[PDB]
């Protein structure tokens, strides 16, 4: 078995939805990347490809490759999965932290779970996904962005 | 094998002592929210539930619902690890990191391994817990309050 | 196998270099603690002795001990390792998240693996080391300090 630690940050910006785990949220303030900004699914693409010892999300998608420019966070984990996989890993488990003042997150885990256990190739009780605040404290607390926390364990 | 993570923000606010890991430990300030405030307990908790895709703690005691209403954190861990043992898991080892500049934790972690080994049946050696300051930086530097991380191993 | 959770934090100050992962990175500023304040040595250590049950790089070696005063984190690595080791532990992997706004890690990750395998004893394959932003937000996205999130796994 294999463990891997995933931690990525957005900032607020713009208007639209914001996309969390797949999952559209309507909320005041977009997600500012270029990226989608997927908070959750870029922790645990971290996640997935550190415990495979490959790296993180710029090494395997750098900006100077034009393949996965303007992708979305989805292509981007079932890709990095898909090179996890070559290496000969299977799914152990993944659990995330999304970190929010706001908006609330819990309604939407579900879809989330969904999403990413169809991508990771694997069943529900695999994936687990909960949310929590800084209870109004640090950038997080004061609704300047969201965090996410991911761990994963890998198989070979 | 399967792995959880844990994450909990609790600000400080009024007097007496903090509860942490189920030790109260003497502070200028107490901690807030809810429950006793034990950071420590819950992001274990949350780790625990995690690792067993039960969502996290508010999942399992929402605000709504009464019947948990002023019951403390041993307790919750107690209640979250029966639901996560009915499950078919076993304990394999925990390890918590309390984010905290203030107070030192680090004479009260001795009784925090025993009271979390006897909550989760489990002998001394399979707990770990630990500190670390953030240097005077972010709301933990600042005293501003405690964050606590954690991780667990189940066998199923 | 044996999770283990590590996670640290250190100011800024003076002038550069800064040491990350064993490598001396050129940056406008140092990094302050009375250690080479080597943040992702730090975390990996405290993750390593986490799983091993040992306390933290603290509670090895107190500050009030004069005997490890002016040792480098990869001499602090290697006596957690062979203390680790004289419990009956041996690696499974480890999984490093640098959190830093600036500077680039990128270009000097390869040799933090190197260090960190040869440290450890271990094969480069089973070492993983990521940088990642915060996004200009918290104290490490306005470049006040680093931040360093790891994980290990360990085999008895
Ligand atoms: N101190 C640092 C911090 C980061 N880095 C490298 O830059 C890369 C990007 O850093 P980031 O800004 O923290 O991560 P990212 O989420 O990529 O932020 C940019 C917006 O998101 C993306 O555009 C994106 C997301 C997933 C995959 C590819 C992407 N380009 C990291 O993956 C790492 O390889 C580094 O070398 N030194
Ligand atoms: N962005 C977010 C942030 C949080 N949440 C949900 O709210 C819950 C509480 O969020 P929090 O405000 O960050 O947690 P905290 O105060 O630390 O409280 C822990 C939750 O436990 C309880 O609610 C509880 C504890 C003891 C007795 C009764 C309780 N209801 C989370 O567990 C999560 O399910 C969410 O859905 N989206
Ligand atoms: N709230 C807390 C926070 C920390 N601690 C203990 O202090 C120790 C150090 O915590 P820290 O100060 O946050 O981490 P560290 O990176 O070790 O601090 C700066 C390192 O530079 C030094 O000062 C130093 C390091 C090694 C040997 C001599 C040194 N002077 C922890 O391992 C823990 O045992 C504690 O008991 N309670
Ligand atoms: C999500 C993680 C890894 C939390 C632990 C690190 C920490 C205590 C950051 C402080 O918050 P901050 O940097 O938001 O404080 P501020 O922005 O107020 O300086
Ligand atoms: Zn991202
Ligand atoms: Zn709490
Ligand atoms: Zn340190």
């Amino acid at each position: 078995m294999r463990i891997g630690h995933g931690f990525d940050v957005h900032a607020f910006g713009g208007e639209g939805p914001i996309i969390i785990g797949g999952v559209r949220i309507p909320y005041e303030k977009g997600l500012l990347a270029h990226s989608d900004g997927d908070v959750a699914l870029h922790a645990l693409t971290d996640a997935l490809l550190g415990a495979a010892a490959l790296g993180d999300i710029g090494k395997l998608f750098p900006d100077t490759d034009p393949a996965f420019k303007g992708a979305d966070s989805r292509e981007l984990l079932r890709e990095a999965w898909r090179r996890i996989q070559a290496k000969g890993y299977t799914l152990g488990n993944v659990d995330v932290t999304i970190i929010a003042q706001a908006p609330k997150m819990l309604p939407h885990i579900p879809q989330m779970r969904v999403f990413i256990a169809e991508d990771l190739g694997c069943h529900m009780d695999d994936v687990n996904v909960k949310a929590t605040t800084t209870e109004k404290l640090g950038f997080t607390g004061r609704g300047e962005g969201i965090a996410c926390e991911a761990v994963a364990l890998l198989i070979k």
